[PDB]
């Protein structure tokens, strides 16, 4: 399994500040992701058996869908795919550009087609041994910037 920490910074066009959050993630032996936001408000996302669910604070969980939550759904799928090296699946949905080397690389993903290209402008991944940064730009001038750190494989 792979676990780590994240800081997320959301830059929304038209807001005069960025929205910051942070937490942990765990990729388990069985193809599951547990994403736990711990600050400033607790939320949890889980991908298990290709089902994506989210819990906000103590509220009941809901299912997130490709159709209604395309950016989150795609982020989560790409995240899992890159950690397991599954560029085959990524390539079904994205053009892939790779620049760099094992110590410093950047992967640029642009969507091949609709409907994904109605929601996502590009996803940029940067890293070394692991992903260190993920930027998700939508088609409406908003950008989510995620930093991953304290990643350990055990
Ligand atoms: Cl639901
Ligand atoms: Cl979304
Ligand atoms: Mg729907
Ligand atoms: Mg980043």
């Amino acid at each position: 399994n792979i676990s780590g920490k994240f800081i997320q910074i959301r830059q929304i066009a038209g807001l005069n500040s960025s929205l910051k959050s942070s937490g942990t993630f765990k990729l388990t032996n069985d193809g599951s992701l547990l994403w736990q936001q711990q600050s400033p408000i607790k939320t949890t996302m889980q991908m298990s058996k290709n089902k994506l669910t989210q819990t906000i604070m103590d509220n009941p969980p809901t299912v997130l869908t490709r159709d209604d939550q395309p950016i989150v759904f795609t982020f989560t799928s790409v995240f899992m795919s890159v950690f397991k090296g599954d560029t085959k699946t990524i390539s079904e949905f994205f053009n892939i550009n790779f620049d760099g080397n094992t110590q410093n690389w950047t992967i640029t993903l642009t969507p091949k087609s609709s409907p994904l290209n109605k929601a996502i402008k590009e996803i940029i991944l940067k890293g070394n041994r692991y992903i260190t940064n993920i930027d998700v730009a939508d088609t409406q001038d908003n950008i989510i910037k995620i930093e991953l750190f304290d990643i350990t494989t055990n």
